[PDB]
């Protein structure tokens, strides 16, 4: 299709269209990304991720055209500990991708330990929601909390300073315009407060032609509870100047 | 996902979210249902249908919610007889459908003879272009060319006349309204001859809350080609009292 569209005000039990990875599961009408006791308190050790089944068009090489698309979606983090770790983040990837060895902890479930900094050996574009930045393990971080975008690499090429609040909801507006290549991330919590970053890129380059959206987080030795609440994503083919 | 949506305006031979069951085929950017030779002409005892991938929730029991959609669709049908058959249908059933066995010609590969009009063996709602009517054969059909709404049976609980134009594209619109319970057929050929039927009917007790939508299409002893040209579809689950 070239147009592809779908919303999940929330998440029930019963979904059909969902493809669960690792640890993720629905809990509460919600999903819990990463692995909860029974409780419900958050586990170290634990990744997750989740993708929609229906492949999406990104970019079509015999019409020369490019997706717009547009994802909205908010999580909140719940952890007993004020070092909750390691984030959530919204990624696009080949349609096979699956959970890479070893990628638990700061590498978020995205990328192999092998070649996480290696630009031609990955595929992925994401929007990172990270909170874990300790320099021993998470070498490549800046030295606080941040939103990144993250483009074939761990290390962002992009980041914006960000306030992790505990049990508060982020609404979270992710475009991509493919007359300008702009890839727009607003991220606001609910008092208004709000986080902007961006980065031209072309997905062409980056992604084949078919891809697939979803969500994925992970926690090592410190966690918190990744909880995606809601999302809605819209993708339409178009021509561009 | 309580919404989804999808739009084909062509058929690209590059698929990746249609379920191809029978001789269905790419051809040409639109869907050839029904088997063709190597010179495109059609052939006889063939049957064939596609199905998006994605689940469409239809109705949640839990939430007391019936699915609003609607289907707009083009399709046109050519053979060089007098009499080509049998037609083509927009259809809606279980996930797990496939081509019932015997289900050629008349059955539009959408029924087993042996139930083919026990409405207790059948889950299936589709909105038919039949263009054969031999009394002897197809003995459930008025004897005309014909619009008609199934409700799990071949034979149809609301028909009108049509007329069969080969080589001209038929434009329909297929709706349902959860409120008033009712399915809306509206089809047009580009000189604005309309044609239109509509049915009551509580799709809640005919089919399961998840399902599949596609085309089927097929020929027996007589043959023509059904060529499905674009599709869109789109669906939300809507509050019902
Ligand atoms: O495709 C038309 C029609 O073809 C078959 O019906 C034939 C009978 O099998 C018999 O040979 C007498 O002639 C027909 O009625 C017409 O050719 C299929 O059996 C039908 O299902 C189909 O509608
Ligand atoms: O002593 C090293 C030990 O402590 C960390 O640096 C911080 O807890 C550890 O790194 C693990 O845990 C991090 C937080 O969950 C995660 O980001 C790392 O990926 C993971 O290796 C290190 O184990
Ligand atoms: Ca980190
Ligand atoms: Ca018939
Ligand atoms: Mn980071
Ligand atoms: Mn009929």
């Amino acid at each position: 299709q070239d147009s592809l569209s779908f919303g999940f005000p929330t998440f029930p039990s019963d979904q059909k269209n969902l493809i669960f990875q690792g640890d993720a599961q629905i809990k509460n009408n919600a999903v819990q990304l990463t692995k909860t006791d029974s409780n419900g308190n958050p586990v170290a050790s634990t990744v997750g991720r989740i993708l929609f089944s229906a492949q999406v068009h990104l970019w079509e090489k015999s019409s020369s055209r490019v997706a717009n698309f547009q994802s909205q979606f908010s999580f909140s983090l719940k952890s007993p500990l004020s070092n909750g770790a390691d984030g959530i983040a919204f990624f696009i990837a080949p349609p096979d991708t699956t959970i890479p060895s070893g990628s638990g902890g700061g590498l978020l479930g995205l990328f192999a330990p092998g070649t996480a900094q290696n630009t031609s050996a990955n595929q992925v574009i994401a929007v990172e929601f990270d909170t874990f930045y300790a320099q021993d393990s998470n070498t490549w971080d800046p030295n606080y909390p941040h939103i990144g975008i993250d483009v074939n690499s761990i290390r962002s090429v992009k980041t914006v300073k960000w306030d992790r609040r505990d049990g508060q909801s982020l609404n979270v507006l992710v475009t991509f315009n493919p007359s300008t290549r702009n890839l727009d991330v607003v991220a606001t919590y609910s008092d208004g407060t709000r986080y902007e970053v961006s980065y031209e890129v072309d997905v062409r380059s980056v992604l084949p032609e078919w891809v697939r959206v979803g969500f994925s987080a992970a926690s090592g030795e410190q966690y918190q509870t990744h909880t995606l609440e809601s999302w809605s994503f819209t993708s339409t083919l178009l021509y561009t100047a």
